[PDB]
């Protein structure tokens, strides 16, 4: 399969798939610096048109924190289909634990590509019939 | 296919597809406040039963540190199969990075189904018999 | 299909599929201790051959943070394929958020396999030419 990429300018890093890695490390588009406590988006420098039928996700690598130390805001990130517009540039919402900088072309997380949820009818229900399973630890610990 | 979906009373503002949206938007089932550095569970109002061998997803929107200052705290949930019950309502598991107000209605995170892996055999071995990848960082940060 | 498994010695507790757990829960290896604020690893006490094609994701609990008071650095940890060495063992990156005490053979995060992303060429293109999406938050809150 194919994914057209444009890159924000010449002195982007170009980002590629490694053997090790199942997933594609995405890029810093410039240097950032973020306080403790404070919360950056961190531009990838990277649009992206997907394959038909497919959104990305993107992630932090398990060395980000370690690295940098931030964590992604909203989790995983959902790239949906739609976004893949010559401006839809993708970004990396961190906020920094520590005082942090990060550098231009420093690998600070990573995408992959999937199918798009089937297309789903919602069907109101007053009872659903099933017996409940409980949740939020309902299994215990040990 | 189909979802049924059981909302938790009838003022509940109902969940609804959007053409961009590959994911679809959930809503606090009430007003939640929550301070700095506390945990609350956000409800969110409705209780569903997945089509045969799926799952759900959940994240929070890249909207949902900006407008509302919270993380996910288990990153992204996983809405298994079996949470089907009457009673089997979902929430949000927030942690608050700053004072805030979620609104009744307010679209705060976002789901999608997949199907459950399948069943695997969990084979027991004394050797594994591969070269060694490492990780946390192994392939740097350049 | 079949996921082979080397714990890291005979006192580990074997992980198990539940009835209604989608993903299967993975185990603190030892016990450790985390101090509010700060970033330990949390070993889980298993290295995996999985099978061809196939990478696994790690998510907590949702009782993680209840229970343990600790949150996931990398939000999903992904375990690359080729991470299936000998010692190639899993961990749990977890930031406390309050001071906190894991044991041995606790429940701590939760695993599941998926077919990672078909190889994908990525061609270098000057403009996408598709209409602006816009993103964080253009579709708004209410
Ligand atoms: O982590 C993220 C999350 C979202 N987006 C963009 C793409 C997505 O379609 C839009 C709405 O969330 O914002 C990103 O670039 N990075
Ligand atoms: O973020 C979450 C995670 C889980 N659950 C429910 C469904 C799941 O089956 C059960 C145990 O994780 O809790 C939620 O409502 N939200
Ligand atoms: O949460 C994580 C993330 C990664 N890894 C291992 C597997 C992976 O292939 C390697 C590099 O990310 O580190 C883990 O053990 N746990
Ligand atoms: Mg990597
Ligand atoms: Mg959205
Ligand atoms: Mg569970």
């Amino acid at each position: 399969m194919q994914i057209k990429i444009k890159y924000l300018d010449e002195t982007q890093t170009r980002i590629s798939k490694i053997e090790q890695g199942d997933w594609i490390d995405l890029r810093a588009a410039e240097d950032v610096t973020i306080k403790k406590d404070e919360f950056k988006l961190v531009p990838l420098g990277v649009a992206m048109e997907l394959p038909e039928g497919y959104e990305a996700h993107v992630v932090p690598r398990s060395s980000t924190y370690k690295n940098f130390g931030v964590i992604q805001t909203n989790s995983m990130g959902v790239i949906d289909e739609s976004y893949k517009g010559d401006n839809d540039f993708w970004f990396f919402p961190a906020y920094a634990l520590r005082d942090t900088e990060i550098k231009k072309g420093d690998r600070i997380c990573q995408f992959r590509i999937m199918k798009k949820m089937p297309a789903v009818e919602l069907v109101e229900v007053e009872h659903l019939g099933n017996e409940d399973r409980g949740g939020l630890g309902s299994t215990g610990t040990k």
